[PDB]
């Protein structure tokens, strides 16, 4: 497939460029080339920069990124979704949805399963919604994601006690 062929040599020049320890301005010329070459190639623009968004934020979960240069990570992947087209608010609960979800099929526990959650309140918080709506926000990627991963009755409970603390945790 060319959409597939695009989004594999994407996916390499992305992780070469992290993996080399590569800041801020120098990743963002990367991502805008990987956006171009997607754009080129039969994906749309919010849709290219979507892609290049979950190769960087999942990458960089997999390398065993500190909850701080975490969470600037997934800062540039939310200004990358704004400069194409994206509303700010959407576009921090597109970082949050990439994270969550990667961090749900990977196999994280309860405890850097939260550690996960409140990284993504705190990125939405950030990005103009107010604690209570964030926490709740998070919540909803959590259980979807569990009950379209087709998630027994017992780990549904477990997911939603997670959603409970969550939120009970944000002054709910």
């Amino acid at each position: 497939d060319r959409e597939e062929a695009a989004f594999l040599a994407a996916s390499i020049l992305i992780q070469h460029a992290h993996e080399q320890g590569k800041d801020d301005r120098e990743l963002e010329k990367i991502l805008e080339i990987a956006i171009r070459i997607l754009e080129k190639n039969g994906v749309d623009r919010e849709e290219a920069a979507f892609l290049a968004a979950s190769i960087l934020i999942q990458h960089a979960h997999e390398q065993g990124k500190d909850d701080r240069e975490l969470e600037k990570i997934l800062e540039i992947a939310i200004r990358i979704l704004e400069k194409n087209g994206v509303d700010r608010e959407e576009a921090a609960f597109l970082a949050a949805s990439i994270l969550i979800q990667h961090a749900h099929e990977q196999g994280k526990d309860d405890r850097e399963l939260e550690k996960i959650l409140e990284i993504a309140i705190r990125i939405l918080e950030k990005n103009g919604v107010d604690r209570e709506e964030a926490a709740f926000l998070a919540a909803s990627i959590l259980i979807q994601h569990a009950h379209e991963q087709g998630k027994d009755d017992r780990e549904l409970e477990k997911i939603l006690e997670i959603a409970i603390r969550i939120l009970e945790k944000n002054g709910v």
